[PDB]
Order: structure tokens, then sequence, then C-alpha cells
């Protein structure tokens, strides 16, 4: 099972992502990672754990279509089985979302957090799982972010590994767990 990771910042997704394939939670390999920012920090979480990273600046192409086709052309030498995004901030092509239909995923910081299976350009999709975290009075807008962000740390990894399973699919616009036809909302 073949793990593509395309991200734009930090990589604290991409990096629970390599740890949970590290300890075989996730039952695949994440084969490269890529990034649309230059020296991006998750570039260098990739190189720490031995992956190989590529970065696609868009003013180095001649146009969105160039760019589109030189970033489609470098994942597929990688035979994906499964691409994620995790914090790329690129609006994607009608192409590149055609090209990786039922094999591309989206995490969601939107309180509560959810990955979806990419089915429009904005990173859109039927809902796999999704989960909420609660506020309390005195909390910081910081303290809020950590809580979300320990959320996907945990949430991504668990839908990927369904993913890397087999159990996972999308179908008719929809996610299917298990073959059976997940809810707008997700797996409950």
């Amino acid at each position: 099972m073949n793990i593509v990771v395309l991200i734009s910042g930090n990589g604290s997704n991409l990096q629970a992502i390599i740890d949970a394939c590290k300890t075989n939670k996730i039952k695949g390999t994440v084969r490269a990672v890529f990034s649309n920012k230059a020296d991006a920090f998750g570039l260098e979480r990739a190189r720490q754990a031995g992956i190989a990273t590529h970065t696609l600046i868009a003013s180095a192409f001649d146009s969105r279509e160039a760019y589109d086709r030189a970033l489609i052309h470098e994942i597929d030498m990688y035979a994906p089985d499964v691409v994620v995004l995790a914090g790329f901030m690129r609006i994607l092509s009608p192409a590149f979302v055609s090209h990786y239909a039922g094999r591309l995923l989206n995490i969601h910081p939107s309180h509560g957090t959810s990955v979806h299976f990419v089915t429009d350009e904005l990173d859109g999709g039927p809902v796999i799982l999704q989960a909420k975290v609660p506020v309390f009075a005195g909390d910081s807008e910081d303290d809020i972010t950590a809580r979300v962000q320990t959320q996907e740390h945990a949430i991504y990894p668990l839908v990927i590994s369904w993913f890397a399973d087999g159990r996972l699919k999308m179908h008719e616009n929809a996610a299917w767990l298990d073959g059976q036809r997940l809810p707008p909302q997700g797996y409950a």
C-alpha cells in the first residue's frame, strides 16, 4: 500500500501518519512527500524519516496547467494507492481531482475535525469520520487548536488505516466502510 502525502506547511499531520506507519498501525508506507511551499517544515520531518520529497513551486511554472501536469506525473512515479492531503493549500484542478478519484483524502480543521474523500476542487466530498472538540470558559484560541490538532493526529491515521486495509471505498460520491454506505456525517 503506497501512500503519498501532499503538504504546504509544518507537517504535524504528516508526522502522525509517518508514526502510525512505523508502528504498523497503518498497513502502508509513505513513499514520498510533496510540498508546494519551499522549505516547508514538513519536508524536514520527511527527510528525517528517510522519505523522498519533492517541491513544486507555482512561480516555477508557465501556468496552472503546466504545474498540475508536472505534479501528477511526479506523484505517479510513486504508484500511490492513496494520495493524502495534509495541509496542502493549493486549489486543485478538476483534472487532478478526477485522476485520483476514490483515492484522494483530506483532513478538515472543521469545533471539530473531519476527513473526507475529495471529489471537488476545494478538497470537499463525502465525510468518512469526524469528531468534535469541546470548548470551555478560559480556553485560549491556542488551547482550542492544540485540542483540534491532537484530534486530527488521531483520526487521520485511523481513517487512512481503514483505507490501507481495503475496508474503505468511495462509490456514488459516498464513503463505504466494510461495504456499508456511510451517512453524510460519516461513520458513527
